[PDB]
DNA sequence: CCGACGTCGCATCAGC
DNA sequence: GCTGATGCGA
DNA sequence: GTCGG
């Protein structure tokens, strides 16, 4: 990329202020500036130059400015040198560990990965996955391997019920070369936002998934989201593959255009859309786009019959999947 | 200046 | 048990 | 940290 020397210090920036210092809004505003400034077209050459981009303000064009000059960042120098941040930072790359949990586990003396294997008591069910799967988890997948676990859900999900759909979104689907997980949008028509006419609708899903050793563990579940591993069978002699995140969603089917919407992304295009959805007097959930009344109140779902219709409520051309790699 | 910043599912815990 | 935060996640 | 009223 042209500033990928810039966009790494500001991501780097985010994770410090999400994982350390527990600034949510901060986190936010350091990745969407990251984000902006990775789809501009130009090799950055000041400060100023960046700061006319839409999240990039004055004390990032410092930086910017600081970043060019020196090739480093001394706060971020620092950052670094900080045992606390750095074993905060650690940690947080588990699964299941957040911030707070991080934080609570460098006080009492857990600060490295011999720690953690040590003290697989002191974590709930969901680090304990993590733990396992610490390495496994840090790899991308090929979209290739992609392809291949696409084939066995659809195929298994099938023979289910042969009336319900599945959908790979994520940066799947917006065509990405690779993908940090895989995500699977489900639907079946006996789920609708009218009613529920069938239980266990996601269950009997997983349940399969489990049955031809596909899902291999569980993070956590209910009756709509399912988060846990899986991994694609390897043949004989053949050194087995990586295990792989995922996340099934299923959603009513008659709101699949916003559950598509919302599972495609990226985050922050999710995040930059249902922002300007505010600025235009609408709502967008995964479920629906409501109109906001003069009280900041939602109002009653809008008639949506494709992704394009709610792009059009908030006055925004439409965007491909592929164009939605923010 | 300063309030707002996307929205929500599941796990966990506190208070009753 | 229920209800309402809070954490961590999509 | 940045934006917009
Ligand atoms: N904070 C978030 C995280 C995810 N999401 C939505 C959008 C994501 O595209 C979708 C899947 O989450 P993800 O973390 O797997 O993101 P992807 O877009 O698939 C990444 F590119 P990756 O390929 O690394 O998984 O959930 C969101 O709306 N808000
Ligand atoms: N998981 C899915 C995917 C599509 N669909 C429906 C939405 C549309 O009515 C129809 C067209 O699908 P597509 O958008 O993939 O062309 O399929 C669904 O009900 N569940
Ligand atoms: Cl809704
Ligand atoms: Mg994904
Ligand atoms: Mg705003
Ligand atoms: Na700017
Ligand atoms: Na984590
Ligand atoms: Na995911």
């Amino acid at each position: 990329t042209l500033n990928g020397g810039i966009t790494d210090m500001l991501t780097e920036l985010a994770n410090f202020e999400k994982n350390v210092s527990q600034a949510i809004h901060k986190y936010n505003a350091y990745r969407k500036a990251a984000s902006v400034i990775a789809k501009y077209p130009h090799k950055i050459k000041s400060g100023a130059e960046a700061k006319k981009l839409p999240g990039v303000g004055t004390k990032i064009l410092e930086k910017i400015d600081e970043f060019l000059a020196t090739g480093k960042l001394r706060k971020l120098e620092k950052i670094r040198q900080d045992d606390t941040s750095s074993s905060i930072n650690f940690l947080t790359r588990v699964s299941g560990i957040g911030p707070s949990a991080a934080r609570k586990f460098v006080d009492e003396g857990i600060k490295t990965l011999e720690d953690l294997r040590k003290n697989e008591d002191k974590l709930n069910h969901h680090q304990r996955i993590g733990l396992k799967y610490f390495g496994d988890f840090e790899k991308r997948i090929p979209r290739e391997e992609m392809l291949q676990m696409q084939d066995i859900v659809l195929n298994e999900v099938k023979k289910v019920d042969s009336e319900y759909i599945a959908t790979v979104c994520g940066s799947f689907r917006r065509g990405a070369e690779s993908s940090g997980d895989m995500d699977v949008l489900l639907t079946h028509p006996s789920f609708t936002s009218e009613s529920t006419k069938q239980p266990k609708l996601l269950h009997q899903v997983v349940e399969q998934l489990q049955k031809v050793h596909f899902i291999t563990d569980t993070l956590s579940k209910g009756e709509t989201k399912f988060m846990g591993v899986c991994q694609l069978p390897s043949k004989n002699d053949e050194k087995e593959y990586p295990h792989r995140r995922i996340d099934i969603r299923l959603i009513p089917k008659d709101q699949y255009y916003c559950g598509v919407l919302y599972f495609t992304g990226s985050d922050i295009f999710n995040k930059n859309m249902r922002a300007h959805a505010l600025e235009k007097g609408f709502t967008i959930n995964e479920y629906t786009i409501r109109p906001l009344g003069v009280t900041g109140v939602a109002g009653e779902p809008l008639p949506v019959d494709s992704e394009k219709d709610i792009f059009d409520y908030i006055q925004w051309k439409y965007r491909e999947p592929k164009d939605r790699s923010e």
